RNA sequence: AUUCUGCGGAUUAUUUGGCAAAGGAAGCAUUGACACAUGCGCCAAU
RNA sequence: AUUGGCGCAUGUGUCAAUGCUUCCUUUGCCAAAUAAUCCGCAGAAU
């Protein structure tokens, strides 16, 4: 096994009998994933000690009392995915300190007695997929503190007052109903249990009255999450969730019920509920009197929550919900947006429109108008196929922080004003579009950027002066990365005393480092952490373009043509964490030149190189590798030398060095 | 100095100051062009007696003394074209009267008076051209008894005359230029004072359907029988213009670059010898049946680009309707490329029963697909070429060349064919000998694509996107009198040893660009290239070869050029090449070659001509470039760029460093 | 038989990653064709 | 000098060809996940 500190854990041994031979000095044993014949209820001598036991996924045919007496210090019994067909009461009789049961898949289809007239520490009790026809588990009142009855996947008809009432002052937490066929909540099957706060009715085939009337059995109840998910509400009205009105309901599921008909006010019922879930589902539109009713609501969620002869929402729709915080209608076909839709939502703060969209094609300057007066910091537009952003598009979004218009067809030239307007703009994610030309004045109006992200954006002019970055001072993350930058002077990112991470992988940015002076790139960004050049086209690093770069962490060359390191191209990076040259040509790893980041380092990799295995070459740094521990994936196989002969496809790592000096 | 070199003592440009004489005496010619000439000393010539021709043009000389032709009295070409030459008289040349040939181009000669070659008698060429004359009068009596060529083009005569032209009586000129001369009227009887007048040039003279018309009849009755008439006006013409030809005899007619844009009927009924014709570069609207009536000798038509844009906006496109042709019963040579004719029509080529070579490259602009009804009209006609190039062409269905029984080149490249040949769409092409199908948007094929087909030597197939090569048999199965084939640039998948099986004639191969690179342990190499005992030339650059397997050039003894250049190849095992005893030239440039060791590279080094393998990744130690140095030493196989090009790249005391220089006199 | 368990193997679909290659495009460099200039020296006719 | 013909050399632009670098797309193969279906060995539950 695995014989992990204290706990036992034997993954997948193929086991054949119950083991004893590894420590006695323990408080747990996994015995999950192994074959077994039963239990020996008397093999646990040898074992007094353990708490809890991963004894699942095993073919165990029944269980004796024996088991529970053997280790009276056991709080949790995991028995899930077993066969025990039938048991009574003299199974856990021995079992009062128990606080966890398992019991998963073992078809116990019918309960006799009171099988659990022990458990009086027993919280979570899960007993699902083995083909309980009732709830039932007693007559009497039991299982004083119990948080969990797992009762789902099973077959049970109908609830009564009855079958119910076998928990007098008992408090379930979270009690699961999925999956079961019930037609019938006999009345009064909840006002018996003695506080119920959560509630899953998954998969379990609700009719609109089924829900309707279930509703009232809910009532006076201490009930506050509810889920309903995969039903068939095709249809919603005012009577529906009428019942819950003598309620307090905090959290509503309504998730994949192809709910087709959302009628009015089928939520003035709820003044308490703080979150909705309406995700996949097929709503065809959504009237002024759709939301009428839930003014405390704060989460909304119409993820996938539309048809697709094509469904909309209407103005003055969201006015009720002016504490909502967090609105999202990701994943549908909303033609537009119109002057008044989040007219009202005076308190959203987190707005997400990806792929939400089919006809906004252009962004315009009365888009947004209706997020006016919503305190909006966070704004997903992703996927919506914008093309093109009109002057003063945000102007309303006053407090906007992070803003994404991400993967969008976008295909204009930036000139400063497309952002007029957002005063305090955290992160512009702004990748995989068309086409960016920028100009000199791109980002002058909104100096408050600290990320930038311009990565697949096939940007043009970024060599123009003074650098279209030049105002974004508090600029931090920088990413200019797949857009084969044809070349660029060292104006650029000219004041960025906080530029930290730089991305520039993918740019035939190749013969910027000779004819003409060679492009100081990079100069003065004491406070850059991170920076990527990986396949860049690069085949010469020149002489120290790496000066005074002291608090740089992270440098990535790979995919690089660089054979050639003039001596001392790494001399600042004496701080250098993690080093990548992979793929390259590089022949041979000299002191002078790979010394000082070796220094400190973290990670090196500067695997599938044309290694020369000479002295000349591999010499200083075989042994680097020998005495030093700075973890270097792949040693052992993808450092293989290329040259001589005799030493071709050889382990790097495996060189002699003690014929050189 | 000159470059002298065999009795033609050459100076090019030169910079030459005053006109130098050395030694090279023992000689014939002398070539002083393109140099600063002051004027030319007709005494400095006395240490060359000898010269034949003298090469004394494009230099500024300001005039000449006749001196110069007594002091070389062996003198044929005398060549002063580009240069000053203001007037002259009978003088300058009475001492030549052996010289044949005579150059003046640039010289300014505004005009001519009395009889300047009074003497020449031996002299053909004669090229006063750009100098000026308003006259083309060169004396009053008979003279020049035997010229061949007078040209006087880009000069400013106004007219010729029964009169300024008398001066030539048993004279016979067998070229006449007359080129840019701004003439308006030909006085009548100007060319029957002409010796005998064969040849004719009036380009750009600015011609009038009228003066055209009126100049004919001063060309009867003459020895005329080529006659140009380029870059002229005549926005059209008819039956009566050329008319005053019928007294003639022609041969060759030109009216290329004319804004022709109307060709009335019978315009040519007056040509019955015309066996040459060239409408290049015009306008013509259409061309009725009529057309062409009267070219009843014609054998050589040209319609490039010939017919009016199309409008496509104004529904102007130009078209030429049936038996247009009908007339042009010995003509064997058509061509109608850039052009905007609309289709083919079912009786078009109807009447061409001689036609023979038939181009219609970039001629058709609503021929999207190739019908079986297409090509009906040359049914009858004994064709063997048809380049299709450029048409658009994006489908050919069966039967479409059924009636070019007599085909032997097609040629369907540069067109957006993309359909898979099933074998029938060559149904008829008896006699077939090379196809043309390179560049074209698919072309998948079939185990019978060309099953109906085995006449083919050559199948080009570059550009066209291939697929299904791999199946059995190879779908070129039947083509064994095949030679050439080239699936270049088609980035082939990949490919079982079945295909070529047989091709016992396959000499030149190409797959240049394929990635046929891992073909090269799934389910073991494929023994591509079985048994062409006859391939010569094999060429697999750029083809994502890393690895060339043991033996997969086995029993290719006739194997002449391999080119395996732009490819990742650094592991040769041993024997790879055995059989190439006979191979002339290898390449393996650009690729990631370590070391060239004997085993390996010594057979195919034996008789070669040419080896090429710059750019690689050289190591210059023993175990590597050691032998090969040697070889380079010792060799006189011709190999480019070995001083810089073949630098090493391990270890650091020896990189860029030229392999060559490598003593390997501390190895072995 | 219906199913649970452990281990191993197979096929298909979707997603990603790597390698090789093709097409098109971009930047840089080289070469050749031509055109519009310039400076130097020499001349020619006014 | 006005206009022109030469000789040498230096410019810009357009077009075309070639080479290096790169990017986007696609194709072949391979690898890893996830899911669906299946098959073999071993023990078992009603
Ligand atoms: C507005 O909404 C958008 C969606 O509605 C938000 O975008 C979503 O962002 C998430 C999180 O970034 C994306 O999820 C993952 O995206 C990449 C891509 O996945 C790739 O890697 C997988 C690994 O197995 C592959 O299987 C995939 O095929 C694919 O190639 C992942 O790489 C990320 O995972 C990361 O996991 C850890 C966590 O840090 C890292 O260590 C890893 O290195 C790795 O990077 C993401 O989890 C999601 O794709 C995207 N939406 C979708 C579903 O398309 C958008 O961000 C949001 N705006 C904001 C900022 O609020
Ligand atoms: C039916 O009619 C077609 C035209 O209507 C004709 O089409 C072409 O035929 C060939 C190609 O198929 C072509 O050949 C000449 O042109 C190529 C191309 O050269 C290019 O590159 C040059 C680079 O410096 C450039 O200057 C040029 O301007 C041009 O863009 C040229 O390479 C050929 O010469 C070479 O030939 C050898 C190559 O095998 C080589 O070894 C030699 O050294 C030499 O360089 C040719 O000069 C024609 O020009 C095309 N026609 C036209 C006008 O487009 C079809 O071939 C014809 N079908 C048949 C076969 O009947
Ligand atoms: C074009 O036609 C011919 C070219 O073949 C040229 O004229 C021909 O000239 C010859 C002799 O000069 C004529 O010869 C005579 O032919 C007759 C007919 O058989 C014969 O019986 C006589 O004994 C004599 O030999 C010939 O007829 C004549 N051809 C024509 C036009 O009929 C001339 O170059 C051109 N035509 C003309 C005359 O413009
Ligand atoms: C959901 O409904 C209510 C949310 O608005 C809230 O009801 C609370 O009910 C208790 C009843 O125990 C009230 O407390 C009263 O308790 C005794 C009654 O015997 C009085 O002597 C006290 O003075 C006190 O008023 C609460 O006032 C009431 N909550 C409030 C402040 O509105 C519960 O959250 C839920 N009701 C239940 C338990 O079903
Ligand atoms: C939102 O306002 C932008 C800034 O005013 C505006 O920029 C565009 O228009 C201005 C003129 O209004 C151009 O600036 C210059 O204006 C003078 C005359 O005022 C012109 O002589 C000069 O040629 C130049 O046009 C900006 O250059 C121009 N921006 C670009 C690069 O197109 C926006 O157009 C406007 N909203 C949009 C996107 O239409
Ligand atoms: C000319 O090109 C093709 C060569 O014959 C020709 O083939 C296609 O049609 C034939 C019948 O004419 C098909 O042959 C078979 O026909 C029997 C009919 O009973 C089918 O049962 C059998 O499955 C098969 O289809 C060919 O399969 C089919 N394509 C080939 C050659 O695989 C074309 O029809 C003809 N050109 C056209 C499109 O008119
Ligand atoms: C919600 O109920 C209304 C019925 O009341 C009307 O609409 C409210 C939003 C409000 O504005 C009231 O003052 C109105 O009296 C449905 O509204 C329309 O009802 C007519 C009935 O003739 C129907 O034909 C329309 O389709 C409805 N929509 C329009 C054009 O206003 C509304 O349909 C109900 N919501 C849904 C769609 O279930
Ligand atoms: C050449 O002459 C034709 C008429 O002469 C021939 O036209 C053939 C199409 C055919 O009928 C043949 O038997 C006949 O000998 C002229 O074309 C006609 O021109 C008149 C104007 O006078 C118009 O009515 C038509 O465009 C046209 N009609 C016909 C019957 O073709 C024309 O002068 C010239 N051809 C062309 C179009 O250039
Ligand atoms: C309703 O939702 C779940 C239980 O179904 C609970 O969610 C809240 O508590 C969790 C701690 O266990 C947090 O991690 C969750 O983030 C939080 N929900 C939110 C605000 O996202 C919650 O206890 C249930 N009912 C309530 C509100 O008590
Ligand atoms: C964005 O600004 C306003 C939106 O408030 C748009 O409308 C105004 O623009 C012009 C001002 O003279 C006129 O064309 C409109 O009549 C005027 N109307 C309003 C709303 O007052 C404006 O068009 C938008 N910007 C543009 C032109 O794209
Ligand atoms: C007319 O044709 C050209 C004029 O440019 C010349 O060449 C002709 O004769 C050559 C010798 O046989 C051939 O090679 C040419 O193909 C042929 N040209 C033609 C007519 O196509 C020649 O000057 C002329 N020939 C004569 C005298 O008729
Ligand atoms: C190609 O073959 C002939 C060539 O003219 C075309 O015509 C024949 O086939 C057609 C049958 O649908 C009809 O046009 C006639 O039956 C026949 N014509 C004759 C010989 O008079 C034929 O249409 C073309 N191929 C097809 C059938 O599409
Ligand atoms: C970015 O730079 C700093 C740090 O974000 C911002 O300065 C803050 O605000 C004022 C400066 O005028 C002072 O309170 C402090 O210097 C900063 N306070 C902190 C620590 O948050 C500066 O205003 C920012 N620039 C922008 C976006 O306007
Ligand atoms: C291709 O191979 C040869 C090429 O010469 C063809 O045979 C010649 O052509 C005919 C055959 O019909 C004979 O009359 C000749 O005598 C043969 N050449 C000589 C003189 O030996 C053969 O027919 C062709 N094969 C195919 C399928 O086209
Ligand atoms: C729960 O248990 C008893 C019944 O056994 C019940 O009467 C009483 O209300 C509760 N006692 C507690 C835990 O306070
Ligand atoms: C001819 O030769 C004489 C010999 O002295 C030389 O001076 C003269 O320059 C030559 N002719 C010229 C001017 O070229
Ligand atoms: C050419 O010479 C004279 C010119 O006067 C002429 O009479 C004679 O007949 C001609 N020679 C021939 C062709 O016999
Ligand atoms: C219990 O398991 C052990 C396995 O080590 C075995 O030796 C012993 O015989 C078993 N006891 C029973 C129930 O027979």
């Amino acid at each position: 096994c695995t014989v992990r500190y204290n706990v036992a854990d034997c993954s997948h041994l193929k086991l054949t009998h119950i083991p004893d031979d590894l420590p006695s000095n323990i408080t747990v044993l996994n015995l999950t994933h192994n074959q077994l014949r039963r239990l020996p209820p008397t093999n646990f001598t040898r074992y007094s000690q353990l708490a809890i036991l991963d004894a699942g996924f095993n073919s165990i045919s029944k269980l004796e009392p024996e088991l529970c007496q053997i280790l009276p210090l056991l709080k949790v019994l995991n028995l899930q995915h077993n066969e025990l067909s039938q048991i009574s009461d003299q199974t856990f009789v021995f079992c009062t300190n128990l606080t966890e049961l398992d019991l998963m898949s073992n078809s116990i289809h019918k309960i006799k007695s009171n099988p659990f007239k022990n458990q009086k520490n027993l919280i979570k009790l899960d007993l699902s997929h083995n083909g309980l026809s009732s709830t039932k588990l007693g007559t009497g009142v039991q299982l004083e503190n119990l948080q969990e009855l797992l009762l789902a996947k099973n077959k049970i008809l109908a609830l009564r007052s009855e079958e119910l009432e076998f928990l007098g002052n008992s408090s379930l937490r979270k009690l699961d109903l999925s999956s079961n066929p019930l037609k019938e909540f006999s009345p009064g099957c909840f006002q018996t249990i003695g506080k119920l706060f959560a509630l899953l009715l998954n998969n379990a085939q609700l009719n609109p009255h089924l829900t309707e009337k279930l509703c009232w059995e809910l009532s006076n109840t201490s009930i506050q999450n509810l889920s309903l998910a995969n039903n068939q509400l095709l249809a919603t009205s005012e009577s529906t969730f009428s019942g819950l009105k003598w309620t307090n309901l905090t959290q509503l599921d309504l998730s994949y019920n192809n709910l087709h008909d959302v009628g009015n006010g089928s939520f003035s019922y709820l003044p308490s509920l703080r979150y909705l879930s309406l995700e996949y589902n097929n709503i065809q539109r959504l009237s002024p009197r759709s939301f009428y009713g839930l003014s405390n609501l704060r989460y909304l969620s119409l993820k996938r929550a539309f048809t697709k002869s094509h469904p909309n929402i209407d103005d003055f729709s969201f006015q009720w919900l002016k504490y909502l915080e967090y609105l999202n209608m990701d994943d549908n076909n909303i033609p537009s947006t119109k002057s008044n839709t989040f007219t009202g939502l005076v308190s959203l703060k987190y707005l997400s429109l990806s792929k939400t969209f089919t006809s906004l094609q252009t962004l315009t300057n009365e888009t947004f108008v209706s997020l006016a007066h919503s305190p909006l910091l966070t704004l997903n537009l992703t996927k919506n196929h914008i093309s093109k952003i009109a002057n003063g598009t945000f102007s309303w979004l006053g407090q906007l922080r992070i803003l994404d218009l991400g993967l969008n067809e976008i295909e204009q030239k930036l000139s400063g004003q497309e952002w007029r307007g957002l005063r305090n703009i955290f992160e512009i994610y702004l990748s995989y579009n068309k086409y960016l030309q920028l100009s000199t004045s791109s980002f002058a109006l909104v100096p408050s950027l600290q990320r930038l992200m311009l990565r697949r954006v096939a940007l043009k002019n970024v060599d123009i002066s003074p650098s279209p970055f030049r105002p974004l001072r508090n600029l931090t993350i920088l990413d200019l990365s797949n857009n084969n930058i044809a070349n660029i002077n060292e104006d650029l990112l000219e004041g960025l005393e906080n530029l930290e991470i730089l991305d520039f992988q993918h740019n035939n940015l190749a013969r910027l480092w000779n004819p003409g002076g060679p492009v100081n790139f990079l100069k003065g960004l004491s406070h850059l952490h991170i920076l990527n050049l990986e396949s860049n086209g690069l085949d010469e690093i020149p002489v120290g373009v790496f000066k005074n770069l002291f608090e740089l962490k992270s440098i990535n060359l790979g995919l690089n043509n660089l054979n050639k390191l003039e001596p001392f191209i790494f001399d600042d990076q004496t701080s250098l964490r993690s080093l990548n040259l992979q793929k390259n040509l590089i022949t041979s790893v000299e002191k002078d030149v790979f010394g000082p980041p070796f220094q400190n380092l973290n990670s090196l990799d500067m695997r599938f190189n044309p290694f020369d295995c000479t002295c000349e070459s591999i010499s200083w740094f075989v042994n680097w590798i020998n005495q030093t521990h700075t973890n270097i994936s792949e040693l052992s196989t993808h450092y293989l030398c290329n040259t001589p002969h005799h030493y071709y496809g050889f382990p790097l790592k495996l060189f002699d060095t003690s014929s050189c000096k």
